[PDB]
């Protein structure tokens, strides 16, 4: 039976390939058919190339013998090649032009997805160009969906050498058989076969999956749109900065280019942004996903006033100056988009731009006490059951896998009514003891926010809601400033607390707002719609952020 | 007796001043004297201006009023603004203009330094400008030397407002005779004086100093030249990595820009490059200082085999994966700067730049065993001593702060003769029990790495020279290469090992090689001479790097 799926990168993961350049430059240039592709490969296992594949020289030391090869094969051919012909223009071109092919990484993904192990194996260079960063991007996203990556100038071997696919079972730990082997290069995929592994001739994708659904028994065509990619806690790097003597921020990061702060709600983590963090990455930019004080591996003090808006958005400050960047673009998804838009009021210079999700920004009302604003809207009920230290707390940290399974479901799914929660006499009361696991989340996502949520608990997380009048005083000396800087609004359709229209009036508070919308979408916006929550940020963040 | 100095922003540690540039716009435009800083200060306590540096309203809110200011002063001196009139272009221009005035801010360092608790004190405004970021920059250059930062729009009250004197008086906890206060503004000095503080109006900054320096008793000007900004560990952002299952890597991080990956020798720490770290950030980089693997947080496994070349490149190629990045510079010192070049001869893909200090890059004699290569040089006869397991992890064991006092040493202070190691017995056999404290080093910094060698002992570190013939046979691949990615090579004059005519032939090999030279540097380059070293790097890093 297979259990191992094995992918070359040109022709195969990555398209346009690179013998379709020298093909192409031929006719462009109305040179001989074949004389470039025959300069390229001149010498076979002794010329230039084979050396170039196997490690021996690099990509800048091969460049000046393909030109000689070039001139040796346009002399025999009796044919001049073009007064500004460049080897270095030719292959930067071609380079820059391979993309991925995404029906084929999906394809590999989806393999891997259903347990088989997989592996790119390729005839690549030591590639020392002024534009390597190119393909060094290239190969970073790919490689990470797969098991193994198997580079001929790593190992010192190239296919079709029998030794490189002695090697590649020995890493696979599988004998032939258990094997599907794609090649776009029919003489590479002959040693393959030649062991007894299955293998496919990739011209066209579609066909090559077709033959790859056939003998794998697993459906990779016309499959439904997949999720983004997530995270796995244990490969992401983890961050730590003391922001004052017993407050410590703890954060993810990936990625380059501007700093991207992300700042999760409530009861969360920063792996509430898990679909979003390696999107935001590859679109070019350094995220920084937060625990936000009172979660996770941030430091959770007991005293209510550690969380009023004041503190937390000094000490979010301090936290950009140790890490020592001016500015960050703020997102924020419930209490963490109210945070965003405080960042926006009081600290303008230090924020590059602000996107809230859900939460809209309603300037304070300095005529009516924060307590009788909450008491005027009636899916607001449950702020004042969190009032109370302690009794919001019991009824969390009873069973844990419980509050997370009955908290984080779809709009279709609710088994949570937010009315009357104080004289029903909490959250939960009408909810199942062992609630069914939401189509939105994986029993082992919810073992996650689980683990975190033991060490500290609902206190810190609670004590955000415990700041009405204190945050109420703050937000009033703001009342005179309008938020000019660049700001996006995403309204959830179905969150039945943060309703769309609450967000009606911003524009007279922020007069170059954007807008977003999310059409069948809960409260758990990030998990519900990554696919559009992605869409709508990397568009905002290109064309507002840099 | 004076325990504290107050500064002013504008004028006073940044120059040039705002008012100036008033005076300045109302000369290049023929304007009448005065009619703009009159127009600014219009309407005084209740006027627009007080609005913004009491934070009622941003920056840009302030604009249009500030413009309806000129036209009513205008109008009443009988005389018409130009066709293209700009309060905008104006403040935009200034404030980029203003720099950190060098020798006030030496000054506060240096009082700082004896003890004295510093602050600045300013009326300022919320910054919401599309370049807001160049004064963002400014202020976390400046805050980071202070013990506070008390800025009018943040706080709702401006100068001369008596309560802003009582504020940073409560904040300072200090009684006004114990209090220097400088200003530029005169009538902003009075309440001050008023209260009992020592008041200083400053016009120049040298006669200014001279005041400070006589009512304080410190020598503040003709001092010796300062070291660059050092670390202070627990304020530093501290990132941790799994590179593999039982190794993690952890490094502290500090700006924003192209990553630049700091690697240091045996027996070193981050920490080594505490006087880089700060000056890299403010020159627009993003450092990422390493422990590197067997130091510090980062995982020490026992085995040799775990430190030989190949795997070390191989977890710091997984390390740039994991956090996302395509590529970094690479600069290493000692056995970091052997990585280095080993990182740019395997993985240049993936190296941006390189840079080594002291190590040179000599390509492997395939014809001589590497033991044979350390028995030519009598120099290297240290390295002969660490082979043996234990032997040297016995001797630097012992007693920690003897092992580093004795190491880190300038050229002039040395204690250990580096010839006849084995023959001696060990590398301080000849060595005080008490070596007298370098003036490169602080006992506090010498007891830093006393505590972070607590961990882990120098079994990893020293496995570093237990791979000679794995290294060898590893290099031995790379020999056809060249390094053609943009390199920079350090050398130190009195490194008596890694002497700079170790690296005369460099140029064979990376044939566009730049270079770097040091008098009067031994071994430890960084801490020896940082002033010099940041120079070299920061130059190199702007020129080949980005
Ligand atoms: C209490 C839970 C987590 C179940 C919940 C469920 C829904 Br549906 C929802 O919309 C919100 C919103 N919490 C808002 C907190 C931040 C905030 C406070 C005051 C005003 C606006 C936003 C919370
Ligand atoms: C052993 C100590 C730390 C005292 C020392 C002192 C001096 Br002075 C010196 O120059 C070196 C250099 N160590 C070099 C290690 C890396 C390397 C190995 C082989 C060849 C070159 C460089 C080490």
């Amino acid at each position: 039976t297979l259990r191992a799926a094995v992918f070359d990168l040109d022709g195969v993961l990555a398209l346009p390939a690179v013998f379709g350049v020298l093909g192409r430059t031929e006719e462009a240039l109305a040179l001989p058919r074949g004389l470039l592709n025959d300069a390229f490969q001149k010498g076979g296992p002794e010329g230039a190339t084979t050396r170039l594949m196997k490690g021996e020289i690099t990509l800048s030391q091969w460049i000046p013998l393909m030109e000689e090869n070039c001139r040796k094969c346009s002399e025999t051919a009796k044919v001049c090649l073009p007064k500004n012909f460049s080897i270095k223009e030719i292959f930067d071109k071609a380079i820059s032009a391979r993309k991925i092919n995404r029906p084929m990484l999906q394809a590999a993904l989806m393999l891997r997805k259903k347990g088989f192990t997989t592996a790119i194996l390729t005839n690549t260079w030591l590639d020392d160009r002024a534009e390597r960063d190119g393909l060094a991007q290239l190969m970073c996203e790919l490689k990470m969906h797969f098991d193994f990556l198997i580079e001929s100038c790593q190992v010192g071997m190239v296919k079709p050498e029998p030794q490189i696919y002695k090697f590649l079972l020995d890493t696979l730990k599988a004998s032939p058989s258990e094997v599907v082997f794609l090649d776009d290069i029919g003489a590479n995929l002959k040693p393959a076969r030649d062991l007894g592994m299955v293998t496919i001739l990739v011209q066209d994708t579609d066909t090559a999956l077709k033959e790859l659904e056939k003998v794998t028994g697993i459906q990779l065509l016309n499959t439904p749109a997949p999720l983004p990619t997530s995270c796995n806690p244990s490969d992401m790097s983890h961050g730590y900065v003391t922001v004052k003597p017993r407050v410590r921020l703890h954060f993810v990061e990936l990625g380059s280019g501007p700093a991207v702060c992300l700042c999760h709600g409530f009861p969360e983590s920063w792996y509430s942004w898990r679909y979003q963090i390696p999107a935001l990455a590859q679109a070019g930019y350094r995220v920084l996903a937060m625990d936000m004080k009172g979660y996770g591996e941030s430091s959770a003090p007991p005293e209510i006033e550690e969380y009023c808006m004041e503190v937390l958005c000094k000490e979010m400050v301090t936290f950009l100056d140790k890490l020592g960047l001016s500015q960050a673009v703020f997102i924020g998804h419930d209490w963490g988009g109210m945070l965003v838009w405080y960042m926006a009021l009081f600290y303008p210079e230090r924020v590059r731009a602000v996107a809230s999700l859900n939460t809209p920004f309603i300037p304070a009302n300095p005529n009516m006490s924060p307590l009788e604003s909450i008491k005027a809207n009636p899916v607001f009920d449950y702020q004042l059951y969190f009032q109370e230290p302690g009794v919001a707390e019991a009824e969390l940290e009873q069973n844990l896998s419980r509050t997370f399974k009955s908290l984080f479901r779809a709009s279709d799914e609710s088994v949570l009514s937010m009315h009357k929660v104080c004289e029903a006499g909490g959250l939960f009361v009408n909810s199942p003891e062992e609630p069914s696991l939401s189509r939105m989340v994986t029993e082992e996502e919810i073992q996650f926010y689980v683990q975190q949520f033991k060490k500290s608990g609902f206190r810190g997380p609670l004590n955000w809601y415990r700041n009405m009048e204190r945050n109420w005083k703050w937000a009033c000396k703001s009342l005179g400033r309008k938020i000019l800087i660049p700001a996006l609004m995403v309204t959830a359709e179905k969150d039945f607390v943060l309703v769309p229209q609450m967000s009606q009036h911003m524009e007279d508070w922020i007069p170059h707002l954007k807008r977003g919308h999310i059409e069948d979408c809960g409260h758990w916006t990030q998990m519900d719609k990554p696919t559009e929550v992605n869409q709508i940020l990397i568009k905002w963040l290109d064309s507002d952020a840099r």
